């Protein structure tokens, strides 16, 4: 498995990334302390996840470039670009965790929750973002796709932030309103908040690294990748509730947290005025009594079967997209990822 | 006065900036709400200040470019780049206000303190940052200084964030330690936190817009501009305490807020072990009794005269820098600004 293989050389490349990002401290000892803090931030925040978005950059680079044109240097840049994706994510997670008052991330305490950190994590989240562009400069400045990468990370930050704004408008911190939890609104939040950076960004960055810079190829890649993104989030919402917590490594939280899960959208789409009332009361409460009452309504409305039919239809449609829009890219670029996303 | 003049056309250009930044909503009504929120953010945060950094871009552009080469379009871009500086600042202020738990900014309630906003201002601060690069793309993508501007805003965000990290390490939220309040540390905080974006960035952006892209000219501009920045912050710390609040439009806060003011650095530099003890007790307290006791120690240590001698020496040195490093730029570029900074 292309991913499992690559994981070692990718994670060992983090040591280099940090060394390089703490190198300006040598010529400027004045900022040494801030750099020392920068090291803590990266070491805590960029490490610990599965590195799936970062690894997509590498996997795609290897499938888009001739093994002859995959010299030591190209690879060093490929791992760096994957790391910039992880850095982009680490920045939205640090920030999101502050914004949603989260306690834990990847099982460990959120960076902002650490004693001594707090709201100083806001500046930390900005520093993780700064590193993206610092790395792009250090590794890619002489490459023709340099401006291309800069722009894509930028466009992706804005897409995500715009997505976050939409999500923050939909489910406010102290407001319960299932009215604005529509299918049309859900797909948008997922497109802007998740899909762009999670799916478009990693292949898109490898495409540019391979010299595939065409507006249309990118648009074809985007057509496919955004749809995969839509399925991924819908699956994440399903696995949050109905998913066995052993394999996933997560416990049900969407219901308590008033989140705009696909389940609630579907529940709202298919409900009698009386069925809507029960959810109105139970959804959003930190009481196992009410949390179990919501799962009982989803079950009654046969949503686990509305999802199974959706996963069946989605995989079908994604293959129909791959057939239609892969060319001239190798279908393996999208098939490798689809394999990971669907079961 | 070059600034006072320019202010009108600059502030009227904000209407265009917002129109342009809310234009993607027309082709994507899905995100309309987020864009509507983006409008609130810009309208509140980017408007209300003196626009001094933004106006420096314009003033410098006008002094670096031949009036013949100052066509309608060049000007539209010049006002946009000035606006990107204001947008850069609006982003550090929104974030800083959250980080330091500030109540008011420019007399009005901090954006995060507004009912319904709160920590959602973190995402807002990120959106103001996104707009910089969105504008640069919309107005400057066909220009040879395009990558140059992108990079400078990026380098300046990181410089500022690195500065912020240093400042957050120096004076922690619940920790009183005057030991790390050194001259060497103060100059660094000021260089990274304030000087780079406030002084280098605006002239530097106009330089690139004028086709002055040389590493050495920029380094010469930087030599001068960073020194001006050092004087500006030292003056801001002085005016915070000893300055008449009518002309300034601010009331003394540094002492209560445990801030690494130049005054405290000087007080610490020139103090008997007994004089240090009095400050140790009084500095950082929300009690008019202790706040007045600190101002009495600064007064006794003749710091208002240590500042007057410093302002005398600084203006002298800044002129010696202008003589030495202005060429081939017109000295008026730096003299116009120095005029504004010194009395
Ligand atoms: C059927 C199924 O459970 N699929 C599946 C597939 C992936 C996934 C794999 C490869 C590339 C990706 C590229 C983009 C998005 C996802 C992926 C996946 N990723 C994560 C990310 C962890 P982190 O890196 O945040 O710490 C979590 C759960 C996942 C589940
Ligand atoms: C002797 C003296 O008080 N000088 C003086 C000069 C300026 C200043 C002028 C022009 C360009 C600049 C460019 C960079 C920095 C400062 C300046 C100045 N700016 C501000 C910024 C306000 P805002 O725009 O935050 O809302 C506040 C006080 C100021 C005082």
């Amino acid at each position: 498995d292309v991913y499992a293989q690559e994981k070692q050389d990718f994670v060992q490349h983090f040591s280099q990334i940090v060394r390089v990002l703490t190198e300006d401290e040598m010529g400027h000892p004045e900022i040494g302390d801030a750099i020392a803090r920068l090291k803590e931030v990266l070491e805590y925040n960029a490490i610990g996840g599965k590195y799936n978005r970062g690894l997509t950059v590498v996997v795609a680079f290897r499938e888009l470039v001739e093994p002859r044109k995959q010299d030591a240097d190209s690879l060093q840049r490929a791992w760096t670009v994957g790391w910039c994706v992880e850095l982009l994510q680490a920045f939205f997670l640090v920030a999101d965790d502050i914004m949603d008052s989260s306690l834990t991330r990847r099982g460990q305490i959120c960076w902002y929750q650490k004693p001594g950190v707090g709201l100083d994590a806001i500046n930390d989240a900005n520093l993780l973002e700064a590193c993206i562009y610092r790395l792009l400069k250090l590794y890619c400045r002489e490459q023709p796709y340099y401006l291309n990468l800069i722009e894509l990370f930028l466009q992706s930050s804005y897409q995500t932030e715009i997505g976050q704004t939409l999500d923050l408008l939909t489910a406010p911190q102290g407001n319960v309103d299932l009215v604005r939890f529509t299918e049309k609104r859900y797909k948008s939040i997922v497109k802007y908040k998740t899909a762009f950076y999670s799916f478009y960004l990693p292949i898109a960055a490898a495409m540019y690294m391979a010299g595939i810079d065409g507006e249309k190829e990118h648009a074809n890649a985007k057509k496919i990748l955004l749809e995969m993104g839509e399925f991924f989030q819908i699956q994440d919402d399903y696995l949050d509730l109905f998913g066995d917590p052993s394999v996933t490594g997560k416990i049900g939280t969407d219901i308590q947290d008033n989140k705009c899960s696909w389940l609630v959208v579907q529940c709202l789409q298919r409900a009698t005025p009386e069925q809507y009332q029960i959810l109105k009361e139970n959804y959003g409460q930190k009481e196992a009594e009410k949390v179990a009452r919501v799962k009982a309504l989803y079950e009654e409305l046969d949503l686990p079967a509305v999802f199974l039919q959706y996963e069946e239809d989605s995989y079908s449609h994604i293959m129909a997209l791959i057939e239609q829009y892969a060319a001239p890219l190798p279908p393996a670029v999208f098939l490798g990822l689809a394999r990971k996303i669907y079961k």
